[PDB]
DNA sequence: AACGAAAACGTTTTCGT
DNA sequence: AACGAAAACGTTTTCGT
C-alpha cells in the first residue's frame, strides 16, 4: 500500500524503492528486481498524490467546457483528451453550461485540485467571467474559442469565424443566390457574431441587402434550426439559399424544411458550419464551413503544455482555418448564369 | 500560498486556518474573518493534494470510456459528469478506444491518482480486460455497459437490450412486416449481439425467417449504417422493413436509401436504436428505442457513490428500461391488415 | 473558551555512508 | 559503488493549553 511495506518487504530503503520505481538513479538487478516483485505481490501503486505534493505538479489538466455532448464541442474534447494522453496528461471535463457560479465551482475545484493548467471552452466571455478568468492568471490557461483578445493573461487560439461566415455566404453568391438568409448561433459567442458578420461582410460586397425576416437567431441546437427555418420559409417571400450558423442547427434547418413540403436544394439550398462528424451523412449531405476541430484541440494542449514544460510567459494566440466543404445541398441559384 | 503564509498573515496557527476553512471546530469571528481576509490578499486557494494525502480520497471519479464523440456515450458521460458536479465529484475522462493497453494505462493513471472510484464502460469485455479489471477489484467500480455478470467484484446497471430488440421487432411485426432486414452493433458489445438477439427472438415468434443476405454488420458508425443499408437495400429480393441497431448507424441507413432513390418510409421502413438526442431530427424523424441515457449515467454514479461512502461491499445491478419510441420512418407493411 | 504543538499522510531528494 | 537517513511537500487532527 505504501512505498514502505515495499521498501520493507523488498529489504530495501524507500529511497532505493523510489529510485528503482523512477529509474531515478542506478540501482543493483537483484534489488530492482526484488523491488518489482515485492511491488507484485504487494499489488502496489504509487499514490500520484503524495508525488504530487512532492514534485509541484499533477500532471493534469483541467477542461472549463460549457457543454460536451454537442457534437461541435463534443469533437473537440475527444480532441483535447487524446493529446492529454499521448503526453501523459490526466483531463478533468469541466462542462459549466455557461453558468457563471458553475463556473467559479470548478476553477476552483480546479485549482485546488492543482491542475498543472486550464483549457477553457465557455463560449460566452461577459466581463464577470472575464473577471473571474484572471483570478486564476496565476494557473497556465488557454482560451480556445473566443475572438480577439479580450486577455493579456492567456493563451488563445482564433478560429476565422468571420472568414467562414464570408466563405459561406460567397459560396452562396457564386452559386447564383440573392435572396439568402441565415440563421446564427448566439451573438454572445464568437461561433455566433463572428461566422455572421464573416457573412454579412459578403453580402454587402454583393449588395445583397439582407431581409430582417429572413434573420433568425439559433442556439446551436436542433430545435433552433428547425424553428429558425420554418420561420423563414414561412414568409409569404422566402429566400433561395440559407445559410444555418451550425451543422446541428441545420440538420434541424432541413428537418423543417421537408416538413413543409420544400426540397433541398431543390427548393431551398443550405450551407452549414462546423462540419461535424457525421454532416456527410445529413440527407441530403450537408454543404459546409468545416473547423479544423482536432487542430483546434491539439493547438489548444501544445499550446498549453508549452507554458507549463518551457514555463513560457508571454502571450500567445496560433490561427486556425475553416474551409469549405461542398457536399449536396446547395444548388445552382438564379443567377449563375449571369456572372 | 500555503496555510502557514496565511495563518502567519492572520496571526493564528495554520490549525486555526484549518478550520475557519474547514468550518471544523468553533472559530471567533474576528478570527474567521482575519482568517478568510488573508486568505484574500494571499489569494489562498487549499491544494486539495495535500488534504487529499492527509483524508484519503480524492473525491474523484475515473471514468473508463470507449470514445466520447459518438453520441450515444457523448450523452451518458454529460450525465455522469452532471451527478459528479451535483456531488462535489472532480470527472476524469479515459476514451481507451477499445484498446487495452490504453486500458492499462489508464486505470493505472486512475489508481495512482487515486481515484475515489472507477464507472466502466468500455463496451467489449474480453478475458484479458476482465482479467485486469480484478487487479482493481480494490477499487470501488461500477461496470455501465455490459449484458449480465461476468463480475463479482463490480456494481452493474443492466439496460435491456434484449427486450429492446425484440420491442424492435415486435413493431415492425405489428406493422404488417416480414420481410425484415438487421444491421447490429459490434457482437462483442451488450448493445450488439443483445439487440440483435431480442429482435431475432421477435422473428421467431413470428416464424420470420431472416435470410443473411439480410443481416449485415455495423459498428455503431454512420459509414457502417450506410454501407450496410446499401448492402441490403441492393438485394434482387429486399426487404420492406429495417431494424438499425444504432441511431447514428441509422442515420447512415438513410443516407443510403435516398441516395439509392428509395423513400423511407415509403419504400423501407427504419426503426432504430438509442433515441439520439437529435434523431427527432432525422429526416425523416427516427423511429426508434430509446435508452435511458441519462438515467444510465446517474444510476451508475448514485450506484458508485454508495460504495465509496457507504463503503457497501455487495455486488449490485440495476436495471434501466428501453423504451419504443414512434417516429416517421416506419409504415405500415403488406400484412397489416391480415391480423 | 478558544486556540496551538506537533504527528501524521506517502512520497522525493539531498546529503551522506 | 551502491545504497540509506531524514527533511521535506501542504495539509488534518489529536492531544493539549
Ligand atoms: O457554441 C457552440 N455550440 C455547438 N456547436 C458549435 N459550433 C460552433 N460554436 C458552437
Ligand atoms: O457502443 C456503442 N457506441 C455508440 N453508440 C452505441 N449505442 C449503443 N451501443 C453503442
Amino acid at each position: 500500500a505504501t512505498i514502505k511495506d515495499v521498501a520493507k518487504r523488498a529489504n530495501v530503503s524507500t529511497t532505493t524503492v523510489s529510485h528503482v520505481i523512477n529509474k531515478t538513479r542506478f540501482v543493483a538487478e537483484e534489488t530492482r528486481n526484488a523491488v518489482w516483485a515485492a511491488i507484485k505481490e504487494l499489488h502496489y501503486s504509487p499514490s500520484a498524490v503524495a508525488r504530487s505534493l512532492k514534485v509541484n505538479h499533477t500532471k493534469s489538466i483541467g477542461l472549463l467546457a460549457t457543454s460536451s455532448e454537442a457534437a461541435y464541442f463534443a469533437e473537440i474534447i475527444e480532441a483535447v483528451e487524446k493529446n492529454c494522453f499521448q503526453k501523459g496528461y490526466t483531463l478533468i471535463l469541466g462542462n459549466a453550461w455557461n453558468n457563471l457560479e458553475k463556473q467559479r465551482a470548478y476553477l476552483s475545484m480546479m485549482a485546488q485540485k492543482r491542475v498543472d493548467g486550464l483549457l477553457v471552452m465557455c463560449s460566452e466571455y461577459p466581463e464577470p467571467l472575464l473577471a473571474m478568468l484572471e483570478e486564476y492568471r496565476h494557473i497556465p490557461m488557454v482560451v480556445m474559442d473566443r475572438g480577439e483578445a479580450k486577455a493579456d493573461f492567456t493563451d488563445a487560439v482564433i478560429d476565422n469565424a468571420f472568414e467562414g461566415g464570408y466563405m459561406a455566404g460567397r459560396y452562396l453568391i457564386e452559386r447564383g443566390h440573392r435572396e439568402i438568409g441565415v440563421i446564427p448561433g448566439p451573438l454572445e459567442r464568437n461561433t455566433g457574431a463572428g461566422r455572421l458578420a464573416g457573412f454579412m461582410k459578403a453580402m454587402e460586397e454583393a449588395m445583397i441587402k439582407v431581409p430582417e425576416s429572413w434573420i433568425v437567431q439559433g442556439d446551436f441546437e436542433p430545435e433552433s434550426g428547425y424553428r429558425a427555418m420554418q420561420q423563414i420559409l414561412s414568409q409569404p417571400h422566402r429566400p433561395t439559399a440559407v445559410f444555418c450558423g451550425g451543422d446541428i442547427m441545420a440538420m434541424g434547418a432541413l428537418c423543417a424544411a421537408d416538413e413543409m413540403g420544400l426540397r433541398v436544394p431543390q427548393d431551398v439550398s443550405l450551407i452549414g458550419y462546423d462540419n461535424v462528424r457525421n454532416a456527410r451523412y445529413f440527407t441530403p449531405a450537408l454543404t459546409t464551413i468545416h473547423q479544423p476541430k482536432d487542430s483546434l484541440g491539439e493547438t489548444a494542449f501544445n499550446m498549453l503544455l508549452d507554458r507549463i514544460v518551457n514555463k513560457r510567459e508571454e502571450p500567445q494566440s496560433i490561427e486556425v482555418h475553416p474551409r469549405l466543404i461542398e457536399r449536396r445541398s446547395v444548388a445552382d441559384g438564379p443567377f449563375r448564369d449571369y456572372r
